[PDB]
């Protein structure tokens, strides 16, 4: 079952999306640590749980959470940078490790939230099977900052399926991942209560990430259309991801003159998995919608093997996804902190229409040298 801990809470509670949270107390091994309420409630909080209570650590502190050693787990860390016991939140710098994996280092939640124009954030990780029955989560105030403290508002550990296998360049089954982005392309926001697999992932509409002048056209499956998952685990992504899409639209000439373009800020010197979710719910035949996919200006799917969703799936309403790996560094145009995803029709093989489509997108950072931490953004 899920372990969803509100750090510093004094009693169990439920949030706005029906998620049950328990106090952290029984899992925190380090004694005599401060628990404190936030003394300001940002209007953008969707709930006071778990955000209005925190732990404050002025020395290292360790949680020990029981887990099954053979299972992958999602780990979520919830941060609400605000005022706690009168401390300056800008003085908080710390690291977080999950066993031997560094998740965060020199982390400033305040600077990160300021750069995002957010009041709180969640950092989500997928941890490979550990072969240990305890997950140790260690918070370490920065020893480079005399005034540093660590803080944490909530910690979740959720067992999850082995949803990762390989990526078009690589094996990702044993990778430890950070979730960078999770989008329901062309569709509505999906709260965790509506996610598949009991995974309580949030899927966000993709419009804020579109950087082409043309926003394309959004598509929705017919009423009572059924997604026919077949061998794809339903936990991969919920049906509303596949029942909605962004396409370029009905005007093939406009489409051939543009790329549909999404842009994402990420950390340099990592490889990322771009998981593109697809489901054709309008067309019925191969070679009707055939498109090129570019990632950071390089062909991910194109030339003589362009993307054709029905080519991949064999049928209307059958979902799929394709994983593409991209290494991001400064030996690149535009500074090494971005991923661009672009689509445009292919002229290869004389398709019936000239269009492109995407139904969902997830971007995951792969661990390097047992680290996933990047720098704080510019404020
Ligand atoms: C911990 O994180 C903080 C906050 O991200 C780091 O401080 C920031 O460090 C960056 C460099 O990565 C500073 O930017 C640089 O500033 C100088 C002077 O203006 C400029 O010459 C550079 O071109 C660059 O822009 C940034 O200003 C700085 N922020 C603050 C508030 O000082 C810090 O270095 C990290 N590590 C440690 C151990 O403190
Ligand atoms: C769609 O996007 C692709 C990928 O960014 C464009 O092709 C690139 O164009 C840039 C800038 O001229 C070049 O640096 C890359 O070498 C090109 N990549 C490839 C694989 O050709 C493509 O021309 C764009 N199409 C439209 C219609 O804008
Ligand atoms: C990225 O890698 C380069 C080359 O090793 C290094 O010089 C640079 O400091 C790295 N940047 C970050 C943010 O780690
Ligand atoms: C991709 O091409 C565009 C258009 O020429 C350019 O502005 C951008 O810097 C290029 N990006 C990369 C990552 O090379
Ligand atoms: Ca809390
Ligand atoms: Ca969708």
């Amino acid at each position: 079952q899920d372990i969803s801990l509100s750090c510093g809470a004094s009693e169990p509670a439920v949030d706005q999306d029906k998620k049950k949270w328990e106090p952290d107390t029984k899992f925190l091994k380090t004694p005599n640590t401060v628990h404190a309420p936030a003394t300001y409630q940002d209007p953008s909080l969707l709930s006071t749980v778990p955000y209005m209570t925190s732990r404050i650590f002025t020395a290292p502190a360790t949680y020990e959470i029981p887990v099954k050693g053979d299972k992958r787990h999602m780990l979520r860390l919830h941060f609400y940078p605000s005022t706690y016991t009168g401390l300056n939140i800008l003085d908080s710098y710390f690291s977080v490790a999950a066993n031997d994996l560094t998740l965060l280092s020199n982390f400033s939640a305040a600077i990160t939230c300021q750069a995002l124009t957010q009041a709180y954030l969640v950092r989500e990780y997928s941890l490979a099977p550990s072969e240990k029955d305890v997950l140790s989560i260690i918070f370490t105030p920065s020893d480079k900052h005399p005034k540093a403290f660590a803080f944490i508002n909530g910690i979740e550990v959720i067992p999850m399926p082995e949803l990762f296998d390989t990526a078009s360049l690589s094996d990702t089954k044993t990778a430890n991942l950070q979730t960078m982005f999770r989008l329901n392309v062309g569709g509505q926001d999906i709260p965790g209560s509506q996610d598949s697999g009991g995974l309580t992932r949030t899927w966000y509409n993709d419009a804020p990430y579109i950087f082409s002048a043309g926003l394309g056209v959004t598509l929705q499956a017919s009423n009572n259309f059924r997604i026919d998952y077949q061998k794809m685990p339903v936990s991969t992504a919920p049906a509303d991801v596949y029942k909605t899409a962004r396409s370029q639209g009905p005007n093939g000439d406009i489409n051939m003159k543009s790329n549909l373009t999404w842009m994402f800020q990420v950390d340099t010197n990592f490889t990322y998995i771009m998981r593109l979710h697809f489901c054709e719910f309008q067309l019925a035949k191969i070679n009707q919608k055939v498109f090129n996919i570019f990632i950071n200006n390089r062909t991910a799917q194109g030339d003589t093997n362009p993307a054709d969703i029905l080519g991949w799936t064999g049928g209307k309403g059958i979902p799929t996804y394709k994983d593409y790996a991209i290494y991001v560094d400064a030996n690149t145009g535009g500074g090494g902190e971005e991923i661009s995803l672009q689509m445009t029709p292919s002229t290869f093989g004389q398709p019936e229409y000239y269009d492109s489509q995407l139904n969902g997108l997830e971007i995951f950072k792969i661990d390097t040298m047992k680290n996933l931490a990047g720098p704080n953004p510019k404020p």
